[PDB]
């Protein structure tokens, strides 16, 4: 009750819709605000991306290690590290960790052509049991995030109990599900969202992601010190197609719902 009212206050301060869905592994319990509604998921997409190219390595020894060109014409809006490889090859290793951690969207849009397409990341999740994730579009235009368009959305619920199965669950094999979680563990780009509502001792494997409408996210499998794992989900869109981000409410989000773990 208290934790609801919370959520509720955060939302009106925030100007926005907020979605959240925490599951806490100590007690297989969950808090949900809105977990049912849809979200623009923007570049926390990746994380599906990445577990499916690991889907398919599981029967193909030599795919991480399979190099891909990055040329001019793969170059989209944000490359960060693909900008420094450019007439090179990388890995499928190589852009896996770079769409995790530094979130390149030119990696991202690898992942997807090396698995089949937005239509083939879907089928991955859904052969998963997860119905309500769609990847629509490929980078950069994924990101749009425009109000009661369902391109490129998923639900916290769905998104939290997908994100358990891909890293605490058996949806990859031993080695790569150790792969995913070592991934999200080492993202850098973490710090303003979830992880600054958290204590300082907590260990958290994560991604963010913005996008059009203000659209601020992040998803994370967290370690609270001395406890069982919790998955956390905090979507956040606005109603201004120029709206700024606001990192700062989902790491209010998280504070609201770990206070007490
Ligand atoms: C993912 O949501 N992306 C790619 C990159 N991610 O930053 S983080 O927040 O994921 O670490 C930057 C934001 C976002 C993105 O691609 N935004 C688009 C860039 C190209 N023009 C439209 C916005």
């Amino acid at each position: 009750a208290d934790v609801q009212q919370k959520l509720a206050e955060l939302e009106r301060q925030s100007g926005g819709r907020l979605g959240v869905a925490l599951i806490n592994t100590a007690d297989n319990s969950q808090i949900l605000y809105r977990a049912d509604e849809r979200f623009a998921m923007c570049s926390t997409s990746k994380v599906m991306a990445a577990a499916a190219v690991l889907k398919k390595s599981e029967s193909e020894p030599n795919l991480l290690n399979q190099r891909v060109e990055i040329k001019k014409s793969d170059l989209v809006n944000y490359n960060p590290i693909a900008e420094k490889h450019v007439n090179g090859t990388m890995s499928l290793a190589e852009l896996s960790a770079a769409a995790l951690q530094y979130s390149d969207n030119v990696a991202m849009n690898k992942l997807i052509a090396h698995v089949g397409g937005p239509a083939s990341v879907t089928a991955f999740a859904r052969q998963l049991g997860d119905e309500t994730f769609r990847l629509d579009r490929t980078e950069p235009t994924l990101n749009t995030a425009i109000p009661g368009d369902p391109r490129d959305t998923t639900s916290p619920r769905a998104m939290a109990q997908t994100l358990r199965n891909l890293t605490l669950g058996k949806a990859l094999g031993d080695s790569q599900r150790a792969q995913l979680v070592t991934w999200m563990k080492g993202n850098t780009t973490g710090a303003a969202s979830i992880q600054a509502g958290l204590p300082a001792s907590w260990v958290v494997g994560d991604k963010t992601g913005s996008g059009g409408y203000g659209t601020t996210n992040d998803i994370a499998v967290i370690w609270p010190k001395d406890r069982a794992p919790l998955i956390l989900v905090t979507y956040f869109t606005q109603p201004q197609p120029k709206a700024e981000s606001r990192r700062d409410v989902l790491a209010s989000a998280a504070k609201i719902v770990t206070d007490g773990l």
